[PDB]
């Protein structure tokens, strides 16, 4: 009665099959032989004798003793071979090798090896191997086919007596490498792999952050589909050389390549791969059928941005140093790890890279037979590869269907290809520099989502598209500003008197004049008045600090600085002043209003129009200098895509100082609409807005996001039926801010913008017009004559879906800014891809994406990411789902950067007038929808958002 212990792996086994966890097909190692050609049934039965009489895990049952398992191993005994027929046909057969992959085994009285022989015809059987994993592996199918295969070819062929063993004898049995097992988990060297381990995983992202079709579920979806990949002559011969000329494997080789694409395409420095490994380190165990294989974490880094042979080196020594201590089970090294295990994916890896010998290189033709239709994804993705005699390289991709598409996985392994071609053919350059996208893939993403082109008049200013304008519609009414009106004529010839004395100053080509004024009539005729003279308008908001006014004004160093009457701002030596109102202001508008003519000005379209100062963020305003040109594409495009009507009106409600202002100044005033100037900020009741809607029957409007909130809960919103559009620019727009204005005014097409004030004013434009709204409003397509594109640090374009730097090419990018040019040069690139002279590029600093269906969506900025475990956090996602909890109407989320490396995560909500929300509430409803890591850990409640002076959510103040 020899009782022998369990293996660390078989201990598992058993501990899962006890809880009935073990029911799986995954522990069960099947395998298949096709045999043509007559059969010896009498030798093949004695071969299949004599495995079980040499191997005696093959003989072995599992027991109590004492309350813990043992291993009892029995006496020979023949092998259990059941013998039936088959018809021809691919489904009949796998319906078989299903059965011997599905049925259980029974580990108390066994036999836990067993096979069946499917005769087809008098010269062709099908014998098909299965075995529990608690006794076999991977390996051990090899050793049960290679000597299965020499004992019959030894008892039929060659006719030995079945009474002796042809084959050496075994050095060792499985119980003795268990016994060793046993004593080495509790010495000193299982704590040195395991101190090495901790050391190396320290910090490693806990999961990869692939881009998906699906978002992953709570729980993981462990089906999975397959899609086969095939490497041909030319690229195999050229991997071979490759890995000789670096001293890897073709393991290691595209072990580097997998680890290198993936972090492109995750956004992520390191990725973790993990691999199947032999246990089978002492020479004796090669021969062995027993549960060894045992899993390794690669941890690979690409934050130094390699090149191919840095790359192979760094995989070549982190693959020997792991396979240096690949003796420790994994399991013990997921427990020495920080990371929690999830339900939702595996633990410290979600990829997995596999690599195997090819085929056995007679009279009765042992074929393999290849493995089953379906495939359990244990992981997110497997690639499994093999060396083939014929000279390829080939395998399988096997990818979880909850998270990705059968198309998405195709494109994954054309990346692959194409990425060891560039590794293959050029070892010096960097990896990440190396071409992955299709000729399909990359035509689409750079020419048909870039199909903007437009035959727009190019010599043509934006004050000449108000002089267009009033000679089609002399006699209808322009501006209006607190009952007060002006027809196009008289605001025409009211410029006309402004613009002959500032021409009679210094204004001209790409001279600046500053206008410091509160909203009024002479606001607009301030501004055309100056691009009437030929130069560029700046606005001094009033409402702005004196400090700031007096900088933007010597930043810009104007000829004129245009002002209201009550202003105290006063210029530097050199300019001139001049009223815009008031007594002051009859030396200019006792000119005469004939027009100026065009010679006189000497304007182009490549002149200056407008020289808008940032926010100052993150330094001191800087002087955005737009072209005449850019401006007229975008106010063109704006009525060629909205069409207003000369009947309609537009209310000025922007600040001026805010370039969105700049077309609800222009194309009202191009196409032949009034504008209706609203009252200025300070001398606004909050009901005014919606008594000006109804009263002037607005038929335009911009709100940004946090405005337009507002305006929805406002009183008595639901009045502005005569609303036509709402454009929204500047933020973000959420989905349900998006869905509560479909409700409450029908009738209304909402229209997201993006662009940044280096882009003109936008460039980007996407209608709310789907029946379903998601969260994440995408930015949309591009406008008229711009380009977009979605660029790594190379500066090339990235896969779909992958995230990315925006940039901005066209007729809208500004010529740069103002007395700053080395920060023009920074971010005002060349543009390679318009194949034009000297065409530009704008780095916005924006994080974007490429979406399946042609549109971009935002990501935030660039300096604005927030990351846990290493993987990047959408904290809109947190947002929304805050808002769908029961007594809170709004919520903000912030990533409070405290003395850890791990922010804290913090709660920003508006409570609903019912009652204030409690933090356990919104802790353990929030816990069940989001992970652990995006559940805020404090929540606070405000009456109100501060807000900027563009009216947008003021985050800094919170
Ligand atoms: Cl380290
Ligand atoms: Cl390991
Ligand atoms: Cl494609
Ligand atoms: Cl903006
Ligand atoms: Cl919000
Ligand atoms: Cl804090």
């Amino acid at each position: 009665a020899d009782r022998w212990p369990l293996s660390y792996a078989q201990q598992r086994l058993w501990f899962l099959a006890q809880m009935g966890q073990a029911a799986s097909s995954a522990y069960h190692i099947a395998g298949g032989l096709t045999l043509r050609g007559h059969l010896d049934e009498g030798a093949l039965q004695a071969a299949l004798d004599r495995i079980v009489q040499r191997h005696e895990a093959l003989r072995t049952r599992f027991e109590l003793q004492d309350g813990q398992p043992v291993q009892r191993i029995d006496a020979p005994r023949p092998f259990a071979l059941f013998r039936q027929a088959l018809g021809a046909g691919e489904a009949e057969l796998a319906h078989w090798q299903q059965v011997e992959a599905q049925t259980p085994f029974d580990l108390g009285t066994g036999p836990l090896i067993r096979g069946r022989l499917l005769k087809r015809n008098e010269q062709e059987h099908v014998l098909l191997l299965t075995m529990h994993h608690i006794v076999s592996d991977g390996w051990s199918m090899g050793v049960l086919a290679r000597e299965l295969g020499a004992l019959y070819r030894a008892y039929a062929e060659e006719k030995i007596g079945p009474e002796i063993d042809p084959l050496p004898a075994l050095p060792l049995q499985y119980a003795d490498y268990a016994v060793w097992q046993r004593r080495w988990l509790n010495g000193e060297l299982q704590q040195r792999q395991l101190a090495y381990w901790q050391q190396q995983m320290a910090g490693a992202p806990a999961l990869v952050s692939l881009p998906t079709d699906r978002p992953r579920p709570a729980l993981q979806d462990y089906r999975g589909e397959v899609v086969d990949i095939e490497l041909d002559a030319a690229l195999s011969a050229g991997l071979k050389r490759l890995s000789q000329r670096h001293g890897t494997t073709l393991y290691m080789t595209v072990l580097a390549a997998w680890a290198a694409l993936v972090a492109r395409l995750a956004g992520q420095s390191e990725v973790v791969i993990g691999s199947p490994v032999a246990n089978r380190q002492r020479a004796e165990l090669e021969g062995l059928i027993g549960f060894f294989v045992n899993t390794l974490a690669l941890r690979i880094d690409l934050g130094g941005d390699p090149s191919v042979a840095q790359l192979l080196a760094q995989v070549r020594e982190r693959v020997l140093a792991a396979q240096s201590h690949q003796d420790l089970p994994f399991e013990q090294v997921v427990e020495a790890l920080k990371p929690e295990r999830s339900l939702s994916h595996s633990p410290v890896f979600q990829l997995m890279l596999s690599w195997q010998s090819g085929p056995q290189p007679g009279g009765l033709g042992l074929d393999a037979l290849p493995a089953g239709s379906r495939r359990s994804a244990q992981f997110d993705l497997s690639l499994e590869l093999q060396d083939r005699g014929d000279g390829t390289i080939a395998g399988s991709l096997t990818y979880a269907s909850a998270l990705y598409e059968r198309e998405t996985v195709q494109r994954h392994a054309g990346y692959l290809k194409a990425l060891l071609a560039g590794m293959a053919a050029d070892d010096t350059q960097p990896v990440q520099r190396i071409g992955i996208l299709g000729e399909a893939e990359r035509h689409r993403l750079l020419v048909e989502w870039n199909d903007t082109a437009r035959e727009h008049p190019r010599t043509v200013c934006v004050h000449e598209l108000f002089e267009q304008q009033v000679e089609r519609s002399p006699e209808a009414v322009a501006l209006v500003y607190e009952g007060q009106q002006l027809s196009y004529r008289e605001l025409d010839r009211q410029a006309n008197r402004l613009a002959r004395q500032l021409k009679a100053l210094g204004v001209g080509p790409d001279e600046r004049v500053a206008v410091c004024t509160e909203r009024c009539l002479e606001m607009v005729v301030a501004l055309l008045a100056v691009l009437k003279a030929g130069g560029a308008y700046v606005p001094l908001d009033p409402g702005y600090p004196a400090e700031r006014l007096e900088y933007m004004l010597a930043d810009s160093a104007p000829k004129v600085l245009l002002r209201q009457s009550g202003q105290t701002l006063e210029p530097g030596a050199g300019v001139a002043v001049l009223a815009l109102d008031g007594e002051a202001s009859q030396p200019w508008q006792a000119q005469p209003a004939q027009r100026l003519s065009r010679d006189d000005s000497g304007v182009q379209p490549h002149h200056l129009a407008y020289v808008i100062y940032t926010s100052g963020s993150t330094g001191r305003p800087k002087g955005v200098m737009v072209e005449h040109a850019g401006v007229v594409n975008r106010l063109l495009w704006m009525q060629r895509a909205y069409g207003l009507q000369p009947q309609e009106a537009v209310l000025q409600k922007t600040p001026f100082g805010f370039d969105v202002s700049v077309w609800e100044f222009f194309w009202p005033l191009a196409v032949g609409a009034r504008l209706v100037m609203a009252r200025p900020q300070g001398q606004q009741d909050p009901a005014y807005l919606v008594e000006t809607i109804v009263g002037q029957d607005i038929g335009t409007l911009h709100f940004v996001p946090s405005m337009l909130q507002a305006f929805v809960d406002s009183e008595g919103v639901q009045r502005c039926r005569g609303v036509r559009r709402i454009v929204c620019s500047g933020e973000a727009l959420p989905g349900a801010l998006a869905r509560r204005l479909r409700q409450q005014l029908p009738q209304v097409e909402l229209h997201n913008l993006y662009g940044p004030t280096e882009a003109t004013v936008d460039v980007t434009a996407w209608a709310c017009d789907a029946a379903e709204l998601p969260d994440n409003i995408p930015i949309g397509r591009p406008v008229d004559n711009t380009t977009m594109y979605v660029l790594d640090a190379h500066g090339q374009p990235v896969p779909t879906g992958v995230a990315g730097e925006i940039h901005i090419g066209g007729v809208q990018v500004a010529r740069g800014y103002l007395g700053r040019p080395e920060l023009t040069r920074e971010r005002f690139v060349p543009d390679p891809y318009a194949g034009r002279p000297g065409a530009r590029l704008y780095k916005t600093g924006d994080l974007g994406r490429w979406l399946p269906d042609g549109t971009l969506e935002y990501l935030g900025r660039n300096d604005h990411q927030v990351k846990i475990r290493g993987l990047r956090i959408e904290l809109g996602e947190i947002e929304a789902q805050l808002a769908r909890q029961p007594g809170v109407r709004e919520a903000v989320v912030l990533a409070r950067q405290d003395r850890p490396g791990d922010p804290r995560l913090v709660a920003y909500l508006l409570a609903e007038p019912a009652a204030a929300p409690d933090a356990q509430v919104l802790r353990a409803a929030l816990m069940q929808v989001l992970p652990e890591y995006m559940v805020p850990a404090a929540y606070v409640a405000m009456p109100a958002w501060p807000l900027t002076p563009n009216g947008k959510l003021d985050r800094k103040a919170l």
